[PDB]
């Protein structure tokens, strides 16, 4: 039983969309798996000598659940995850709603709306216009919407990923006072992935946190 | 700062081992990473699919600490570490060791007695002259011992992977009673490892675990 | 006198940009050059034989300028050419413009102003919202933008192609009149590329040009 | 309709050819190629910055029919070409004729008489035995003879290539008289790849021209 | 008739061996493979101008025999052998046999026995535990086993390798006695691989030859 | 002493040949190897089992001296050897000399005359204009020239290749008679190299040989 030619890891899309949809969606996913990758190559390089982990996740947290759930999210078997243009559900009729979760009859099955197709921006625009991480929404771009729609899948999240702390203030406490329960918050690791990628590519040796603090080459060990 | 060039992700090895012992250290290095990398893979492709992860670590628990620590191991900085064959301690004079950790003064290190160049074997004659994974132990292979060797390390181990089931009955009990527990047990580890690469590798099919179980293409889903 | 080794393909960008506008002109060039090769590949694999090439060039033309038009663009020597993104001559105040050419005294250098960082499209959004090759203006992705810029250079543009019919049916006119000069007409070779781009990459067998004609196999032979 | 899976690029072969009769017009096909495409680079690398250009074409010319002309020698679709090795049209015997044009009957076809396998060179042996490019004639080698050939055919000529002036010194008159029609001359173009190959791969810094003109680096720009 | 695609380089293997017998008879053929090329290599590039070829072979003799002996072991058509598991003779009843060749009516075929699989060594360990080549038997290590049953098959003997010296002593008279008959002696090719192998791979610069006898870079030219 | 960055396998030209005769020279010795390098492959695959070899060293003769010869001129190195265009011991003015060997004074050395750059052909006219390998002198084709001269240096033929029949019948008689002198024999290996070259890639299945015997897949077994 030859298992390694059957492995699918990319995200599969329904048939519901055309190609102007298909086109967009494919873009979007192969940017959020870029970031994941680059995220668990940040982690096994430095772990906790880098001063990204120490403020969200702690300052002697183990990185071992960290490295696995970007791990989970760029390789495995997404032979049951399934996208989908149709509204099923009658859900999009809503406000600002870009998309929603099937729910627990189907828990792997999300639905993207049309709004998504005109709001969502690329990876390339990253820090222009006056974005900063911690001062804006991380949904703005395609790669940390899907970031936070994939915790919510059976086969990606596994029932273990949840809300305790939303805003920045907020995430950052959690990281200093329960260091536990922050390598399983869905906010802090969006933080994370957006905070490590605009450090290293974007803005090389910068950032674009806006929020008062310079890391240098001497805060690395 | 370009951290891409200063990456080394092999074990580094001192200068009071000559010639012959270099060549017999590296060979048993590498194959213990071979061993950490395949787990790796069959953990991201099946994950609580397969009847070994069921059985080794609990029936319905989350894989994303198995893979994070199979991943430090296959990469990761190893620049602080340092491997020796050089009796500083004075303790390969005991009847039975191969090595041992320095200790708490120097947590990066560790020593090679001379043992070890006359009893450890290779990957090629797993599962022969009556060898089996659950009724001999665990350091008769290069790989296994090397394995248990790296969870002592500061870099690896991080002060979380202990001794808490060292038989294979408390193992199997373990596993259903503490799955908490399980993920960062020692020996665990291990035997997962050697069942998946003889399952896989070796006798791809059968296996050779020896106690009376045989798993089909059928219990993998 | 080995040329190879310093032969720039490349079009090169001042230090007067910042991080953030580098990173998107970079692509926005990019992507300008890839819609020009695919257009070269395509003109070469058919000529006169595809009904494109036949409705936008005449019925009987020879195709050996708009090949060696679109590889001058693709693979010329541009060691010469500038891109910067600082008013040097104060015509950013008036309203609409999103860059110009810096004139007969420096015949290869252009300005990219701050309005083509707000408006300015990708590939990856071709026939959306809205958009059809036949009613819209070029100038609204980056790459159709773009392409209308390197005719003006001396090195590129050489002082032939220059303006004789704007709209689309000017256009659709001057290819079955004068046949000796739509091959040398600038929004002619635009709308070549846009067309043949939307048909072969974006809707396979469509394409988006919303006036009311539909190609088939049986029309390329 | 994926069109790159069935595009034909080299020359093809009628089954009236025996074995030797293939093995030597397919290395002469081939070389000519070659020579086409080392037109095509420098041309691109240059422009009328080299010597070369300008002595044949003239002093401010443009180079796109140029580069068009090579490049549909170098890649276009050869399916309704071919080279046959029977005497069809009983001329094979005229005095000095090693092949000929089948018409304009069959536009797209050739034969090949039986001298070509008997005097004809190959570039290893270019610019020796007393062989210059301005006072020798321009069949004497493979290329050079397959070269004028490909301008008969309809699908490489197109009608536009035609014989405006035959011997050295008319070609150098028509480039500064009338530049228009020195870029469809049928002797500019073999002169001028003749030249540009022998100055940079056969003697290199020198070249075989043989009128009394040296040219350094410096006349390059 | 393209008989390059039914070509086998590698050693057939029956069925009578199970997986664990078959896992360490193929390692052990590739090793013997792996010596063989090292032994043809340093004979091309020095022939007897090194200071082992002029001990072993003589001090002036041609190598052409030597070199084709070892190109025969690595590059041949392996198609009419075959290495069997079971005992169809009843020989390995005998003490201290690891094999024997079936004989004249099977010409292509040897059989081995259980003994080969507890106390053969493997390449990594060369020149350890008190091994030198001067003073230990030729047979402990896989690969000078299997050499020394490779010229015994009629393919890649051809009847012309026989024993003519097997002591060292005896071996180094015959170089320098009967340099014709020492081309074609087992014991003499097997101690030159062997010694040119731990000479440049496992000690590099010293060898493990035991002799009292050292060899520098001025003794190579 | 890394010997593998030191290693030369191709043949050495000196300086005074111009630049238009190292152009032909260097070709001239290529194809001499690629003959080498197809005869040795040729003589791996089937060993006494073709005709080929039957014919020219004997019914059942062993072949390691005969692969081992050619080995020897593809791979080895060829840092002593040297080709000069400069006549200096005053030979090339006899009739018909197109070189000769400077003799044991300087046994690594080679002078070239005129001659040869005015009547040798190529490997893609083999078989053509009436030349047949059992007729025709060995001589005409840079090839077999070169490979004639390449057994009279003493890093090459090792003083054992001498003349012992050199008309094709003398050459026919040898085999079958003295079969030990006839695998050191000049002209016996250049009628083989050009014959198996012949047969498998000029006219594969037939060949040129113009004698009379016609072998089939049949005749290979």
């Amino acid at each position: 039983y030859d298992w390694r030619a059957d492995w699918v890891k990319g995200f599969p899309i329904d048939s519901s969309c055309n190609a102007t949809q298909y086109n967009q969606l494919s873009t979007g996913l192969q940017e959020a798996q870029l970031l994941a990758e680059h995220a668990r190559d940040h982690t096994l390089r430095f772990g906790s000598k880098s001063p990204f982990f120490r403020k969200y996740f702690g300052n002697e947290t183990a990185s071992a659940e960290v490295v696995g759930h970007f791990d989970n999210v760029v390789g495995a078997d997404k032979s049951s995850i399934l996208f989908l243009c149709d509204d099923l559900d009658d859900k999009c009729k809503n406000d600002g709603w870009a998309g929603y979760w099937r729910g627990s009859n189907h828990s792997d099955q999300t639905i993207i709306c049309d709004l998504s197709f005109v709001t969502r921006r690329y990876l390339t625009q990253l820090c222009s216009s006056g974005y900063t991480v911690s001062k804006s929404k991380t949904n703005i771009f395609w790669a940390g919407d899907l970031l936070h729609r994939f915790w919510h899948l059976k086969s990606i999240g596994q029932l273990v990923i949840e809300h305790y702390a939303d805003t920045y203030e907020e995430v950052l406490e959690l990281a200093q006072e329960n260091s536990t329960y922050a390598v399983r918050n869905s906010n802090s690791l969006i933080y994370y992935a957006l905070d490590v990628y605009a450090y290293d590519v974007t803005i090389p040796g910068e950032g674009c946190n806006g929020d008062g603090t310079s890391y240098k080459k001497s805060d690395f060990s």
